[PDB]
Formats: structure tokens, C-alpha cells, sequence
DNA sequence: ACTGTTT
DNA sequence: ACTGTT
């Protein structure tokens, strides 16, 4: 069971120094390990060389779901013949459940689960039990929790062609994941026995039908419920819960009571209190959930039942995605800059909107028990850890003993020149360079710290002539693919905007970098921020950032430097491989 | 009020004689007129000085969301001080509930309304209430059921600044919609009670609130609120709540149901009675509870107590007597409007006729077109094709033909099936030298997907378009082909929103003399089209023999080329492609 | 063809 | 900043 590795191409650059270094520090038993590569070194088809090499089941950790499908795609692409995964959130749309003590004001839990993206998941957790040439893509819902990995081989009917089994038994096994019988009313969530038949409905209108020898299956298909046309044949086949829950219903009874005893316990707390309209709300809310229970099984926010509902005690730590990997496998931080301070804040966020939830006599303290992953939990799980950053953060600086850099480029491009000039004739300076750059046909992108601040100069720029649009703080994975297409054919000639760090800005066409106010306290203002920023006019041969600013920070003094280190690394390079760097590639 | 156009641009080409004649027709009564606008001559502009020149509410209805979305972007540029609305579906995902008889396998009605286009549908609703200066660009949701323009007059608590209402009155407004009132626990679908202030927390998504401050008995301020922040996201003027979301209803549908029984049985259909028995006495005990039932549409007929048979409820209803109607693509939205009360009918005729559904399910349906005709008061259609309708209705056509670009409609050349691919191939390569791409249309999918796997041994950068193609995966393909990541798109359909290129010099019709939909008269001029934007576009039709679809698309294209070229002469104009 | 469509 | 979130 080995990872096979299809590509064209072979490591160019410092690619392979990179791949030679991470793969023995591996063998050498080194656990945190940090790729510093630039954006255009070629960071994914790196790791996928470690990836082959090493021969583990891997992990891919990406701070959004955008970079999370695009690395999924690039992984596809590398790895054809094996389990390339991808497990994200389910939900099309999340409102959690929450109280605005703010305005004495409740917001109750309003969600849209995507089946295609759950069918996804499905894919990705039953690959983990099937093989070891396993690749997942995922985002921090890899810490968040889900059933134990011996409660997923239980609640999962799975049936091969030619195996015994009593047609009565599978109509069980199908009962006990919440199906029902429906021979005259038959659709999704039910089964109907025709013959020596048994078909199943399971969105996407489609069934399996299975035929019977005498107690063997005899045959597996699928068929189209909109038309009946035998879709294809099938040799296995997976059936999943027709519920999104779906609890063990012989364990519920001592669940019931319990989260009873726990309600009683907290009412005789919140009344030696002084906590009256807390305690109503709470014997209110609660004692209506668990008639629901009683009576359906499932309630709204059953949720937050959980540690009751798997009889589980106090504190305990969640199940997770994490606990389905084997001991021995690897971990691929993506922007490991932006994904750590993530996955460590997701823990102390759900327990800051649990608590107030909790004052406030909305959820009993055994919600606190359904929650993420604590940093430290997820830290005990990291067996060979992988930080990929062009800017690593400080607890990948600590962990890693030695730094792995990848700053040469196969195309031989260079990063940026920086000047840094006064705030004292800021835009007239700016407007010269912009006025430029459309003679030579080329794009230019500024930064600004206020929207107010971004909004302003292009009203003025559009008042001069100049083609510009503002980039908004909420833009959709759509405006965002169109305003990056016509700045590229020319719709704009330039992007005005706080944030450039969004997914695409790093364009061919952009030969110019703006930091208007490049010296003053902000987020984007930081030294991690600004050679991410530098970073967009990087894809250019002539490549250029402008920084105004007064004085020189510590923030620009670093990232001016670390820029001085790489572009000399990269022209020394280009010496002594005579190379003449080319715009747009090829 | 009047609309008011704001442009920099004035009418150029045959704007001006096409305005001139459309506001003339109007004016002389005329009853159906036909606007034969070309594909570069900017027919909205031309319906928007229409619109302001005969200045009456109007409806814009689009064959599709994207072009419906375009449009609005368009007409909200043009009449920035009018209410200008947007009136589509609100289902993001809607599986009808239906029955296959072929496998006896019964679809149970899966839905996922989008929030953001419920907001809009209810602006554009209550905008005709409001005022007469409005136009509203609306997807064939428009000829389906919607409540009577009188019930919603009574089920929408509208307030206005000075207003003078006895506070005591609006929760009562409020209650008998759906609005709850809770003061301990403050939550979607509630109204509070502080102090002269009263505060409604509305239906979904956007988690806002309504700060309705009440001076004695007066509305002294309504303010919109942010629920997740307490932020006062802004001061309002006018603002309308909607609804939270009888006995004799229920009494006549157990009447119908009980009539329905005696048929069935009589005609030994068992199971169906079965079913309906079953299914109906659930609804029913879920409407005396609740007052709601899953699928209580199929009852409206019932619930609003009008005789069976009777016509729905249309947007159409809300417009006043003297309004008009524009057709954008006409020979593809007439055929469509006209198609949809057929098709709803056949799938709610079998649920009736296996028990699922009782009869009055049909009168929960869209528009006849019988019925729809009713209501043209002025009507033009807009095409570049026009169909057999909107040329049977039009007494006169009013053709505007020539671009401001100056950019003429292609030469088609005719070659033989005999040595199509090579021939293809070397126009293909002849492209890629002078950096053009071309655009190949095939008729069957195997043609399709083996041309592209042909060209992609050559070396050929190509890509193979699928008939089910999402928005943004054909922004993506046509971003890719303008960029040049591929030189070649092959595919069935090439008629699909944006295809219409600059840097396209050559449209291939493979199979052109095969007769099927899309090599029909009017497909074939809209493919040519797609070579219309380039200054040396070229079409080329693969055929043996010339079919009349061909010999028709081939002269109007003459027609159109000639009258443009003869223009260009008198004007001194060399046309550019611009990119 | 392909998109539209169910207070 | 901005995105995550059986
Ligand atoms: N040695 C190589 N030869 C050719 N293409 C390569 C090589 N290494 C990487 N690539 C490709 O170069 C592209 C650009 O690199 P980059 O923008 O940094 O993306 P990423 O870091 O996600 O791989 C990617 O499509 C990648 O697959």
C-alpha cells in the first residue's frame, strides 16, 4: 500500500534541498518540522514529493475552505490512484445558538447542511478504516467533534455481492439506523421488500437495490428514483443513518435521567443564587427537550445532550477526525501562520458563547462538554508535524529546531523592490505611478486601513479617469474570481482596498504594490502582514512595492530585509544558472 | 412620479428612429409591437428611453436568473432615483414532490429558500403599492400563485414616520399576523414592549430588528438594529413587517375528500383512497393545531375559499390596468411562459390520480397563457431572432441593426462533410499563429468529447464544455479561453451566457445540416452571433446539403452584413475589435 | 438544447 | 483583517 506520485515534472529549484532535508528529518524521528517557502516555489508539489516518500496517511490543514478545494484539486491531480479526501463543515449556512446580554437579546441556532459536501466526509472517514494511502484536505472541522471510530463500523450497514446474511437481520440492521418500512409510500429515509428484494432510499434521487439468492446477495445496484433506469452495478455498498443524528436508542433512557438529575442540581444552584428568571428559562427550556425526547427520540440542539447521550463523564475530551488516523501518521499545516492562532482560538470561542448561554439559564453546564478540540488535546495528537508558511508564525518558530527554506522560483522571478517615500505628497506620487503603469499596460493594487480611507481614493480616481474598483471587506467566492478576471483583461486598471491578502490578488499583469500608511498600528501593518503584501507583485519581472510612510518600523524594517535576503538568494541564482526572469511564465 | 434617465451616453445608430417608432406605437394604441435589435446595439438602453418616454410601471421578463441579473444591474444604472426591482425564485433547491408511476416511487417535496431574494421579492410586491415610477425585472415567478394583492394589503403592518397609531393597535396588528410576545425572552418571530418603545425581531437570516419609539401615539422614530451586535444599523422612514410564518376551509376540503372517496371506491381504486384517506385526515389535524401543514399550498384553493377552477393570483395583479410588459429573448421566454402551466398539470394529475393529491391540488397552479394574454395591456418583445408569436401579433417590425463599434455580422462559408476535421484542424492552427480562438459546436456528446481527445493529441490547448455546467464553473471556462489557457472550446450548446468573445475570430458549426434544435433558423443565427464581437470574424457550416434553417440564417446574416457595411461607408468607420 | 418554475 | 465552526 504506497503512494504513486504521477506528474510531467521533476524538482526544480530549491525543491529538491527542500524534499531531501524533510524527509530525513522525518526518518530522524524530527516531529515539528517548518517549510519556509515563498509564494511561487511550488509548496504543494513539494510536500506531495514528501508525501510519496515518507509513505504515511496525511492530513492537510487549511485555514479556509477556499484553499482547502484548491489543494484538494492539486492533490487529485498528483495522487490519482489513491485516497485523495476532503472534509470540511457540512453546513451551507451556521448560526449558532447565542444570547446578546448586550440587548438582552437570543439568537437561536438556524443551519443548511450541503449533502454533497456530508456524502465528502463519508468518503474521507470510511477511507481511513479501508486503507493507508490516504490523503485528507481538511479545515478545523478535523478538531471538532464526531462519533468514536468503533461507533462508525456499528452504525454503517455495509454489503458485498455473495455475502450470508438473513434478508430479516439487514432489515434490522437498516430499522436500528433510523429506516422505516414503506412498501406503499416508498422514498427517502425508507425500504421496501418487493421480492426476494430489498430496496433502499437513502439528496440525489438515488437507491440501492439488492437481490437475494436465498441468504446470500445475490446482486447490488443502483437506480435512478426519477426515471428507474439501472444506473450501474455494484459489487459494495455503504448504507448511512437516514437521520443527521440518529442516537443508540437502547442507551437513552439513563441519559434521560440523567440530564435530569444534572437540571435539578443546577436549579437548587441558581436559587441559593438569586438567579429566578435563569432558572424559569432553564426548567422551560429544558424540560420541553427532553419530552421531545421521550416522545420523537430527537429534539432541536440535541446536541448539546451529547456527553449524556454516549453516558461519557464530565470533561471529557471529543472524538475526532484525528482519533480515526493511525498512531503513525503526518500532519500538513497550510499558512501556518493563520491556521494556528485558528485552531487554537476555536476551543475558547465556543466556550465563551457556551458560558454566557450557560449564565444566563439557556443551556445546562454539560453543553460545555460538546465543544472543539483544547490547542493542548490537538498538540497530543501531532505524531510528524509539517508547518508550511512563507512567514511562519511564533509557535512554529519555537517548535522547529531548524528552518526549512524554498525561496528560489523554477521561473526565476524575484521578489519585489522596495521604496519607502514620505506621506507628504502620498497621492499625487501615487497617482503618477498608476498613471504609469497604464502606458506600460500594466495593474496596480493599494491598501488602505480604513474603508472609509479606500472608498475615498476611488472616488477620486474614478473622478480623474483612472478604471478602478474597491474590494469590499464581505466578497463572495465569486465577485471575487470576476474582480480578479477583469483587473487581469484589463475591466480596471487598479484594485483600491484594505486586504489584499484575499485568495487570486497574486496577478501576472500587477507590477505595483501601494502601502498607503505602511507605518501605522494595524493587523495588515504587522511583518508577517507586509511580506504577504510584497508577495502580490511578485509574479512580475519588473516587480515593484511602494511603501509611504513617515518613519520606519520594526514591522517594515523586518519585512524590508527578509525581502533584501530572498531576492539576493534568487539573483545569485539566476547567475549561476544564467536565467533572465519572463512576467506572466513560460 | 416620473422615471428619470440618467446617461452620459445619447442614442447613436437606429436608436433613435427605433425609439421614435416604439413611443409612436405605444401612443397609437398598438396592442403588441416587436423591437428586432441585433446583438452589440444596446437594446435596454433603447427600452429604457422607451420606459421613461412613456412613462407607465413596468415588467422586464427574462428566460433565465443570469440574464434577469444583468438586466436589473442595467436598468438600476439608468434609473438610480426609481424603483427598480428584482422578482425571481426564492428556492435555492426545490425537488417538487411527485410520484413515478413506472417504479412506484413517490418524491417527496425537498426545499431551501434563499433569504436575501425573499427580501427583494417582498421590496418589489410592496414598491407597487407605493408608487407608479417602477420596474421590475422578473423570471417567469411571475405567472405563479402569490396571494391576493387584498390580502396582503390586510396581512403586511406597514409603518411610516409621523403615522399616529395607538401603540396597543400595532401589537394587535402584530399578533394577528404571527408575532408572539416576549418580553423574557426576546427571539426570532417576537415583538418586546420597553418603554414608549417597541421592538420586532423579523423573520430570518439577516438578524436585524425593527426599534419602532412611540411618542404618546405617534411613530416618533423606526430604526433597524443589529440582533447579533445591538449596533443601530440605520434610521428608516417607512418600513413593512411580514408575517412570523379557516374553520370552513377545513370544512369544505373534508367535503371534497369525502366526494373523492365514493369515486375511488366506486371505481375499485382502493390503495389511491387508502393514501388519500391517510394523507388528507393528517393535514387536517395539523391545520386544526398548528394552523399550518407541510405542503398546505396544495390547499390554497380551499384556504382563500375561491370556486374550483378559478384563476390564481399573479405579480401580474399587483401591476396596475395600464402597465407594460417587455420580453427580453422573446422566442425563448413566449415559449417558456406558455409551456409552464403544462408541465405543472401533468405532474399534480398523476399525485391526483394515485391518491396523493386531492383535485383541488391543479388550482394551486402558474398562469394558462390564455390567461396570461389577458393581461398584456402594451407588450413588446425584444429578440435578435424573433419568434412565430411575436411575428403573427406585430403588425410592423422596428429593426435596429446597426452597432456604434461599427462591427459587422460574420462571412459564412459553406464547406463539405468530406475532410471537415483536417479543414477544422489547419483553421484551428492558423488561429493560434494570429492569437484568435475559435468556438466548435458538435451535435452529439461523443462527437463532442471525441474532437476534444483528438485535438488534445495534436496539442491543441482545448476544453470540452458539459450540457450541465454550474455559474461559475462557465465564468472560470470562457475567463480560461479569453486568457488563453485553452485556444478551442468544443461542445453541443454554445448558445450559454457570455460565450460571445472578442478574442473569438472563428465559429465552427460541425453537423450543420443535421437538423436538431440547435440547428434551427433562429440557433444558428445565435451561434453566428458568438463571431460578431471580432473585426475578422469568420463562420464556417460543415454540411452536404444546404437545409432551409441554413439558406435563412445565411441571408438575414447577408442582410445585416450589408446594411452595416453600407453605414460604415457613409460614416467613414473601420471597425476595431475592442478588448 | 437548456434554463424556468411551484405565497 | 478575516475566516473557521456533526
Ligand atoms: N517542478 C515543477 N515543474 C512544473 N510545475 C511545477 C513544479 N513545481 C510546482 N509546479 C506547479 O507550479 C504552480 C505554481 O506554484 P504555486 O503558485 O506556488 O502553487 P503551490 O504552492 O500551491 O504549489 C502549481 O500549479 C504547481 O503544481
Amino acid at each position: 500500500d504506497r503512494f504513486e506520485l504521477v506528474s510531467k515534472y521533476q524538482p526544480q529549484g530549491d525543491q529538491p534541498k527542500a524534499i531531501e532535508k524533510l524527509v530525513k528529518g522525518i526518518q530522524e524521528g524530527k516531529k515539528h518540522q517548518t517549510l519556509l517557502g515563498a509564494t511561487g516555489t511550488g509548496k504543494t508539489f513539494t510536500v506531495s514529493n514528501l508525501i510519496k516518500e515518507v509513505n504515511k496517511p496525511t492530513l492537510v490543514i487549511a485555514h479556509n475552505k477556499t484553499l482547502a478545494g484548491q489543494l484538494y484539486s492539486e492533490f487529485k491531480e498528483f495522487f490519482p490512484n489513491n485516497a485523495v479526501e476532503y472534509f470540511v463543515s457540512y453546513y451551507d449556512y451556521y448560526q449558532p445558538e447565542a444570547y446578546v446580554p448586550q440587548t438582552d437579546t437570543f439568537i437561536e441556532k438556524d443551519a443548511s447542511i450541503n449533502d454533497e459536501i456530508d456524502k465528502l466526509r463519508h468518503s474521507a472517514t470510511s477511507a481511513l478504516f479501508e486503507r493507508r494511502d490516504v490523503i485528507i484536505i481538511a479545515s478545523v472541522s478535523c478538531i471538532y467533534g464526531l462519533g468514536s471510530p468503533e461507533e462508525y463500523r456499528e452504525m454503517v450497514v455495509s454489503l458485498r455481492t455473495e455475502m450470508e446474511i438473513e434478508r430479516n437481520e439487514l432489515l434490522r440492521k437498516l430499522v436500528d439506523i433510523q429506516y422505516a418500512r414503506n412498501d406503499i409510500d416508498f422514498q427517502r429515509g425508507t425500504f421496501r421488500v418487493r421480492g426476494d428484494v430489498v430496496e433502499i432510499f437513502p439528496r440525489d434521487e438515488h437507491c440501492v437495490r439488492v437481490e437475494f439468492f436465498g441468504d446470500e446477495i445475490e446482486r447490488i445496484r443502483e437506480v435512478d428514483a426519477l426515471t428507474g433506469e439501472i444506473l450501474g452495478d455494484r459489487d459494495h455498498v455503504a448504507i448511512f443513518p437516514a437521520s443527521h443524528f440518529v442516537t443508540r436508542a437502547e442507551k437513552m433512557e439513563k441519559a434521560i435521567q440523567n440530564i435530569e438529575k444534572e437540571l435539578e442540581e443546577q436549579l437548587k444552584v441558581m436559587h441559593e443564587n438569586g438567579k429566578l428568571l435563569e432558572a424559569q428559562r432553564l426548567e422551560q427550556r429544558t424540560r420541553y427537550d427532553l419530552e421531545m425526547m421521550r416522545e420523537m427520540g430527537f429534539c432541536s440542539g440535541i446536541e448539546n445532550y451529547s456527553r449524556h447521550l454516549t453516558l461519557r463523564p464530565p470533561g471529557s475530551t471529543p472524538y475526532t477526525l484525528l482519533d480515526y488516523f493511525p498512531d503513525d501518521f503526518m500532519i500538513v499545516v497550510d499558512e501556518s501562520h493563520v491556521t494556528i492562532p485558528q485552531v487554537r482560538g476555536m476551543f475558547n470561542g465556543d466556550q465563551a458563547r457556551k458560558q454566557v448561554l450557560v449564565d444566563h439559564g439557556f443551556r445546562l453546564p454539560s453543553a460545555l462538554d460538546n465543544r472543539p478540540l483544547r490547542f493542548e488535546e490537538f498538540e497530543k495528537h501531532m505524531h510528524n508535524i509539517v508547518y508550511v508558511s512563507a512567514t511562519p508564525g511564533p509557535y512554529e518558530i519555537e517548535h522547529t529546531d531548524e528552518m526549512v527554506e524554498q525561496i528560489i522560483r523554477p521561473t526565476g522571478l524575484l521578489d519585489p523592490l522596495i521604496d519607502v517615500r514620505p506621506i507628504e505628497g502620498q497621492i499625487d506620487d501615487l497617482i503618477g505611478e498608476i498613471q504609469a503603469r497604464i502606458e506600460r499596460n500594466e495593474r496596480v493594487l493599494v491598501t488602505t486601513l480604513t474603508k472609509k480611507m479606500s472608498e475615498d481614493l476611488t472616488d477620486y480616481l474614478k473622478e480623474i479617469g483612472i478604471k478602478v474598483n474597491y474590494l469590499h471587506s464581505e466578497i463572495k467566492t465569486l465577485e471575487r474570481i470576476e474582480i480578479i478576471r477583469d483587473l487581469r483583461l484589463g475591466k480596471y486598471d487598479v484594485l483600491v482596498g484594505i486586504n489584499l491578502l484575499r485568495e487570486g490578488l497574486d496577478i501576472p499583469e500587477v507590477s505595483l504594490v501601494a502601502i498607503l500608511d505602511a507605518d501605522k498600528e494595524g493587523f495588515l501593518r504587522s511583518e508577517r502582514s507586509l511580506i504577504q503584501t510584497i508577495g502580490r507583485a511578485a509574479r512580475n519581472a519588473e516587480g515593484r512595492v511602494i511603501m509611504y510612510a513617515d518613519k520606519i518600523t520594526k514591522s517594515m524594517e523586518i519585512a524590508i530585509n527578509e525581502t533584501k535576503r530572498r531576492r539576493e538568494q534568487q539573483e545569485r541564482f539566476n547567475e549561476e544558472h544564467g536565467i533572465t526572469p519572463k512576467t506572466i511564465n513560460k
